[PDB]
């Protein structure tokens, strides 16, 4: 390993509604990630949510797709 997570977050088709309800204040800012794809995920294990830490910083998200590999193959390269 290296990042210690076993689950890396990345892009995978624009998110439907990202936010699950009303967690973080980031619902739809004038400048979202759109570049912070590659990131680390450390959710569920501790509680039952999902956290993606990328260049941009770190925001809440769901197992959907955007910023959360999971699918094991959700990308189109550069």
């Amino acid at each position: 390993m290296d990042f210690a997570i076993g689950d890396r977050v990345r892009l995978a088709a624009q998110p439907p509604y990202l936010k699950s309800a009303d967690p973080l204040p980031m619902l739809r800012p004038p400048d979202l990630l759109a570049v912070g794809e590659q990131g680390t995920i450390t959710g569920l294990r501790p509680g039952g949510y999902w956290v993606v830490l990328f260049d941009r910083g770190s925001f809440l998200l769901d197992t959907q797709f955007l910023s959360k590999v999971e699918s094991g193959a959700s990308s189109s390269e550069g």
